[PDB]
């Protein structure tokens, strides 16, 4: 039942708008060009016709726009009115335009919080997508009840640069999981002994592997940050081998991804300096 | 529910934790290995050692083989071929396709019925129920050993066709390996120094696993597409993975982070976005590697 208001109605902020409006806040929006909000005002929206309108209408303001050149055209002329409110801006951008922003925010008044959503319009306001918010904790720990509506909220943090880089590393996670999958689908449905087997039949297994190869993230992230890395029953030189294995493996099954001779490359510069010994969490040190 | 009579061959680091596994769920386990002298601490656990494969295999309807290689593994049984009539052979021996498919056949050629699998763990993780075995041919011996192979870890029947487990075997580990090299990059760019930098390794792992959920629901979402041959990229297209891609090659140039995983993305979905694809989903990249 809360106030919140939404500054852009843009796809993903039309979702932020209606998300709020299906948990029961009291929703105002706004958008540069008229004629996006009848569905959401007809969803229980009280739609303004001017930003100034609608940053007065609640003391939370969700920003949703194409750019951060784009929400300082919008808010700067605003800024004596943003003294004692909360800022939650949901645009994408780089980690200086979120720190940029958030120094701006800071000299007048406003409580600042970067954030980065993980999914796509269609995603939000649905379990366990994620959204994640930088800066403020005021602001986190004063509005998290209300950004639930959006999606699971995760405070990275103080610096409000944080979501922004954030984005950028899982991306690269989920494109290394999504090749490393798509390379498994194209060995699993080749000709061959224990080939012809579906994408769908993989992934069921995949799928259960999976929780299994987060257990390994979770073992490894305490090497990289005490810059240890015990092998134990996983070296190197057991990754490098059993690599090898898989390269020759989809060469022989006409698979041609490029992952096996980037694994093998890394993991050999590792071998070659001694660390054969070691956990996978060694490699930090030779992409770094 | 009522303990079985199990026989390991190979007392390696995974053969003898095979064989304690079986112990610690009360199986009257026998024991063999080529070299004497390593089944010490199974005996003290109550497992018998006999001295020779012969009367290892003949002390158990079911024989569970964990060898260096299929070479060995024909070493061993090819002199028993007369004694394995009428047992279950469990072969979770790594190795290729076509060596699987040919001990299945000789084994079936001599009344055995054969299962062969493939260990997702290493010797510490045999015994606890969250790691999985995979395995793959015999149904039957699956259904009337499936109470037994539970001693070891998760089982999981892969299908009829003995080759089965070892392609699984390489494709999961690629799949580890993509996403354990993701995950590197990305404990790389957050330790870097710069703005919104200088986050541990543990810190972004504690996001990573919870994004890893949503990550799996793409994974789900794009099989049907490549098991349909049609791809549709709704609101995430090509178009928009190249367009971050390339943010993530800028992003990791700037702060020092090479991996050559940028450029291994950005070059796939380059060529299927030149092919006219770049409205489709991820999945039409199976294309432009198969
Ligand atoms: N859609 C996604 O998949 C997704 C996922 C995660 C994050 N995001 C981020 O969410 C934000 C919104 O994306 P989107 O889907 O809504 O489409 P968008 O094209 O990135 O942004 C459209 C919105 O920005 C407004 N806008 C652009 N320039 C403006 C300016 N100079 N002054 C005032 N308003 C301006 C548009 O107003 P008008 O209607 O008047 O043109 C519209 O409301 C982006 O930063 C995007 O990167 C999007
Ligand atoms: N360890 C792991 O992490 C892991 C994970 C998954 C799968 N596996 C698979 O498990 C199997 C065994 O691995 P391991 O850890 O036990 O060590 P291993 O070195 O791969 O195999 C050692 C065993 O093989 C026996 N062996 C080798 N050559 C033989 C021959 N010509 N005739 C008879 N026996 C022979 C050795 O007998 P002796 O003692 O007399 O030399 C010993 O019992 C391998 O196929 C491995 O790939 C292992
Ligand atoms: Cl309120
Ligand atoms: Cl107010
Ligand atoms: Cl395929
Ligand atoms: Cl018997
Ligand atoms: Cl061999």
């Amino acid at each position: 039942g809360a106030k919140v208001t939404v500054l852009g109605l843009g796809p993903m902020g039309a979702a932020l708008a209606g998300a709020f409006l299906a948990a029961g806040h009291r929703t105002t929006v706004w958008n540069r060009t008229p004629g996006k909000g009848g569905s959401l005002a007809g969803e229980g929206a009280t739609e303004v016709a001017s930003a100034a309108e609608a940053v007065a209408a609640s003391p939370l303001v969700v920003v949703c726009l194409a750019t951060y050149e784009a929400v300082h055209e919008v808010l700067d002329p605003l800024a004596d009115e943003l003294a004692g409110r909360t800022v939650v801006n949901l645009t994408s951008g780089s980690p200086v335009h979120a720190r940029e922003t958030a120094n701006w925010a800071q000299q007048h008044g406003a409580e600042y919080l970067d954030g980065v959503i993980m999914t796509t319009p269609s995603g939000i306001g649905k379990p366990d997508y994620l959204l994640l918010y930088s800066g403020s904790q005021a602001a986190f720990d004063g509005s998290r009840g209300t950004l639930c509506a959006l999606g699971e909220p995760m405070n990275l943090g103080t610096d409000a640069a944080m979501a922004s880089v954030y984005d950028t590393a899982l991306l690269g996670l989920m494109w290394g999981t999504l090749t490393g999958w798509l390379h498994g689908v194209a060995l699993m449905g080749a000709d061959g002994p224990g080939g012809n087997v579906t994408a769908t039949a993989f992934t069921e297994v995949a799928n259960r592997w999976m929780k299994t190869v987060g257990v390994f993230m979770n073992t490894y992230a305490p090497h990289v940050d005490a810059g240890h890395y015990p092998g134990d029953e996983f070296t190197l030189h057991l990754h490098h081998r059993t690599m090898n294995i898989l390269a020759h493996a989809s060469e022989l099954r006409g698979v041609v991804s490029g992952l096996p001779e980037l694994l093998t490359e890394l993991t050999g510069r590792a071998i070659t300096a001694g660390h054969g010994n070691d956990s996978y969490a060694r490699l930090v040190e030779f992409i770094r």
